[PDB]
């Protein structure tokens, strides 16, 4: 009879090692620009849609398999599963929110077996990238929205709630959240966390969750 926690998960440089869109921009000819807007917004010193859109369009004509060869460079960071399923095995809900895309975040929610997933899109046309992106985790409090969202579908109370980040588009989700845990994230995000691990292994997390 105990009661059911949610866990959420950012997907870029914490569930997976990778961050998506620098991989995409990888074979569009465009990482050196498209990583440095990247950092720029994770830290905090841009506004995320605004630096998100800047990235896509740099993809415009991109063939779409180019997109699937840099997502098959994605891989899960170190204790993933493993934390997912003992998350699962107490009985607990588990997320993933992504101001990333569904074509790579789709993947892992099945891989991993989460509840929920939640990520932007890419648009296409003939076979090849468009440049837009467009979804629902873009606003800067878009994270916290979806908490919140989830957590009321699910019958679990914001203390609850457990959000696991590395980047500034966190910070919304860390506002809703029972308890905040920065995941070797960026100083903005641990300036505001209660937790902030900085071993890349996300098995680390179940010390803090009862
Ligand atoms: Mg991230």
């Amino acid at each position: 009879e105990k009661k059911k926690k949610l866990i959420l998960f950012d997907f870029d440089s914490t569930l997976v090692n990778n961050e998506t869109i620098d991989e995409i921009a990888r074979e569009a000819g465009v990482e050196e620009e498209v990583k440095k807007i990247t950092k720029e917004a994770m830290e905090g010193k841009l506004n995320f849609e605004q630096s998100l859109r800047k990235r896509v369009s740099l993809l415009k004509d991109l063939p779409i398999e180019k997109v699937e060869k840099a997502i098959k460079r994605i891989t899960p960071t170190e204790g993933a599963e493993e934390t997912i399923k003992e998350l699962k095995n107490r009985g607990y809900v588990v997320a993933v929110v992504s101001g990333g895309f569904d074509i790579a975040v789709n993947k892992i929610k099945e891989k991993l077996g989460l509840d929920y997933a939640f990520a932007n899109r890419l648009i296409v046309k003939d076979g090849k990238l468009t440049g837009d992106v467009e979804g629902e985790v873009l606003k800067e409090n878009a994270k916290g929205e979806i908490l919140e969202k989830i957590a009321k579908i699910e019958g679990i109370n914001l203390e609850d709630t457990v959000a696991v980040g590395d980047g500034a588009n966190d910070i919304s989700m860390f506002k809703k959240a029972g308890l905040k845990i920065a995941f070797c994230a960026k100083p903005i995000l641990k300036e505001k966390a209660d937790i902030c691990i900085e071993k890349r292994d996300l098995r680390e997390i179940l010390k803090y969750i009862k």
